[PDB]
């Protein structure tokens, strides 16, 4: 054979990777994951897995395909869930995915219903990962996840309110004339209708933009800052609108919180997490606020100073969403 | 205004971009050629051009949404080519795409007919850009942008084979267990049902494979790596034959080409470009050979030693393509 | 010959170059992160001393096949520095242990007033960086000697500084300096100004949690963050001769928002007459939006009594050098 | 506390690096490998080890200080091998480096006594740890760390001649106008004077210049591209003379192969293993031949098809350097 003729081997390794990711879902927003994923360098193995067979395999070879421009050795995907086995990350972006004019809060039992099959089957190959929520609504899902998991807390994590914030800031940038990464914003709360632009920690340099106008994101506002809110709030149903879904934006997000888990980086993030303790919630409620994010998942979370107000927003947020999940049956 | 009390401006801005990158065409090619160049740093400037104007933004709004993980500060969108002005380089993915048992060819007319309209409004906002051809048949459709465009041929490149090369040595890879990286080989002439495996070439750490099998290739290899070239030859029909299209790879492989352009690399790629004068072909046909690319386009080709087999090969690759050049007008 | 054998050759300017001016450590810390993030498609060296420059050249140049900047050169004469998008100016006198910047003044204008007008000749249109020390001092010269306009002649300033103070913030607290915000502006030296109304993590002013913040009272003695920032030249000097690898990435890191025309904010060297009640032509580090023009525009902090004290002395002690300079 | 006032912590937890890297040296080599290490984002934690305290101490400051602009969260230093704890890749730059006039085969005995403290100290605490050996004479001395670490071979590779075929590489491509890249052709051997090209395997596309011209790298050759291969030998010691030590390169050469190791590429290198069994090489001489390198360290050789000069001059390499293995002293 060629190949022994060419190449003398040496020995018989396991071939175990040790910066393994898995994308479960093949649908545009999991291929975007895969893509941003693939050219961030952040795994050495790729796992994607669906439930559609061809359409699995048709996007696991166009990716193959590219693989001399890449630095992922091993690209693989299956209908079954031994293809993910040894994950140190595994990123749920299947489930029904919000229609025009359809809230995310829509999707919540056709999607438990799917994870009741996909959770366990995670577990039993990787019972060490780091769980990352992406499907939605991802703060209930969230939840879901980390109850039939049976993970500690930290190793289950929603994108949660990641992308809603990396909006705002663009938006905020576009304004200002300044690039997003010096414009400083936090949304917090539930993903999605509810959520909580944090008015006071809104800054350019450490300056705080309601220092300068006080009546900034209120219906006062000479400028109607609010409306940046809004749009972060419509962005999704916008873009639905226009091209039928949304890729980039949330597979650019989903890369950004893999790359802080898989380096360890422990940046900050507002993402999808247990808050019981806080801001008045006694239940289990997951949500997003500023969380560390780290090899071991969410380590620490930032304690925002929420006026009383914006504390209130969160605990309606906070109440909605365990009405809706308390009562689930898995 | 809170801008002006938080920012004094010290200078008028002309803001002229100086890597700017157009891609035309905002179908899964267009698409995912922008995603692989925003995520590889190459253009200070993003445009998207189309004719469906509600994809178009929406598109374009995606993209945007993701600005802060990126570093492309400025992408914008428009039907009016006016939006494309000052680029250095634009793709061109516009136009029919095969159906499963369809040739390339047959794609010929309809995708010259939206050439005569999308070639001169490039080319009025962009005189110094590279064109760089994606549309199929992607080897004729160089040359007919070449003859509309009134550019030099140095500045018209066509995708080629880069792709089909590209999976050759990640297919070989696999079969040997060396990255692709590592794997040398070219395939070459048309970027579709004729091209040309050159098994002469096809080497690891320099080392003919060729010389280590003698039948490599042909009918009598024991191990059948003809079928290597088999799978070159259909992977676009088996993916699209799977997932309804293709899209990442040949997404990297034109991020990839603007990477040697934009950053004047001088490296060498499988693409199309005049071959008269080469192989006894004494008509303006247009074919991959391994061309040096850089920021003036393809400034130089390697004359590769092909056995009489091979160029025989190739000279039917050419004969297929004038086959169809032959009858054009426009 | 083999290559026209080879090659068929169809077709007979540097579109982002970058010149690094003095290979000193800063100076080549300067040269390889540069060509780490992929920022030239040129990269040119000038010293004056010519069998060091040309082995740093050879050096980078033998490392080719792993980088992405096609062409290193280098030379005395500056005809080699020719087309440049950016020209940093890192030669010169550096500082010694126990010694402060502004020793190195005088020496420092002296060769500047030879470099400055031979780097304007090959690229009239360039942005100058300076890095050379005192930076403050010397953006303001090399402003007086190129005659650019005050938005091409960018001070590396107190990126570094606010980048170890955000590290050491980082460490502090447990997080990536990425997610600890903070500004030291004024003097890139000893009369740097840690603003600590703005320092926050998450949008969460540290001084809301803790008013007594970066003062005398201050229980958990925050002011030593600074004073750590304010020492860590002198340290690192003591400990291994000189700095080199924080200000290479410093200065990588201001190319890259000039190249890529980001359009984010750092605190870098600039022209502040008619801010914070200063009348003069003094350059010190305030927020600047910087892009492929250079400095295009400056948040203004806000400051409290002493910040503004603190900082229009820091503007003082500077003009008290820059005064009786003479050229 | 600021600290807790500020941030719940949520989990206690021991953090065990999962891609840590040590450098053992921090002279301008070991630094060069340390700080474009960092550039390409291989490890989550960096570890230097000198004897020199402040001087180590403050290149350790020194880096640090430029965490902002970086993606590893944690850098370390002693003079206590402790510190290098749970490395997966542990590179060894400490020792005596050649003078002007001075082969690199000089500084085996100094050497050799370094390294009989320094590899049972650096693999006590890094059971899963590759040795990557720089320092010189390297083929000599990745034989020696093989004897005293007592790790199977796979496991202890030197960097070898990865540097002389950049090094031949870019000069090819200076003279045929072609990035480094898309110029072929390997140094194999001695790491020193007694290197050999191997002209039979140069190639760009595919295309055999040897067969273009059977003068290539002779007295006969009307071009003396053997010069090229005597550029590569004195490249060294050029530099040495110029700015008085090498550094740069011989960073980026072996961060190159700390790559491949990190990422589990499996590309191939020319890079210092046991060559016993082949081209009659009967004892146990370590010198640089093409590997595939991976997570594993060198899992593979590539059995590279020599002319009978070729073979010959390897051979006597081989010869060399084992004729200073019978000097060593254990
Ligand atoms: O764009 C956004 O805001 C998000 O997009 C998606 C989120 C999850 C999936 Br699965 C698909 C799209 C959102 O719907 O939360
Ligand atoms: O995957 C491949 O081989 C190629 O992909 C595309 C090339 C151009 C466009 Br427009 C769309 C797809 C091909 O179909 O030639
Ligand atoms: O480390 C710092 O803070 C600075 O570093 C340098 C700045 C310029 C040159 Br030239 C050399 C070192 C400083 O010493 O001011
Ligand atoms: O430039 C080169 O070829 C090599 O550089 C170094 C190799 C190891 C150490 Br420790 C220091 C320099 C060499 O001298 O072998």
């Amino acid at each position: 054979a060629l190949k022994d003729q060419l190449i003398v081997n040496l020995l018989k390794e396991e071939q175990v990777p040790q910066n393994k990711i898995t994308v479960v879902g093949v649908g545009a927003v999991g291929m975007a994951c895969a893509i941003s994923i693939l050219m961030k360098d952040l795994a050495d193995e790729l796992a994607l897995v669906d439930v559609i067979e061809d359409k699995l395999k048709g996007e696991m070879m166009d990716l193959q395909h590219g693989s001399l421009f890449l630095k992922t050795p091993k690209i693989v995907s299956s209908k079954d869930y031994s293809v993910t086995a040894n994950s140190k990350l595994v990123i749920i972006t299947a489930g029904a995915r919000q229609q025009e004019g359809e809230s995310r809060l829509n999707l919540v039992q056709r999607n438990v219903n799917i994870f009741k099959f996909i959770i366990p089957n995670v577990v039993k190959y990787s019972p060490q990962c780091k769980l990352l929520i992406v499907s939605n609504p991802v703060d209930i899902l969230t939840y879901v996840a980390w109850k039939i998991s049976g993970f500690p807390k930290n190793r289950v994590i929603g994108s949660g309110c990641n992308l809603d914030s990396a909006r705002f800031r663009y938006l905020m940038g576009e304004r200002l004339g300044v690039h997003p990464l010096s414009c400083h914003g936090w949304v917090l709360g539930e993903h999605g209708d509810s959520s909580v632009p944090v008015w006071s920690g809104v800054n350019v340099a450490g300056v705080s933009l309601k220092s300068l106008n006080p009546q900034l994101g209120t219906d006062a506002d000479k400028e109607q800052w609010k409306d940046v809110h809004k749009q972060v709030v419509d962005s999704a149903y916008e873009v639905i609108k226009l091209k039928g879904y949304t890729s980039w934006a949330i597979g650019l997000s989903v890369a950004d919180l893999a790359e802080s888990i898989m380096k360890n980086l422990r940046r900050v993030h507002p993402i999808s997490t247990m808050i019981k303790g806080l801001y008045g919630i006694k239940e289990d409620v997951f949500l997003s606020v500023p969380c560390i994010l780290g090899q071991n998942g969410i380590s620490d979370v930032v304690k925002v100073t929420l006026t009383p107000d914006e504390e209130a927003r969160l605990k309606k947020s906070a109440d909605t969403l365990w009405g809706i999940q308390k009562e689930l049956q898995f």
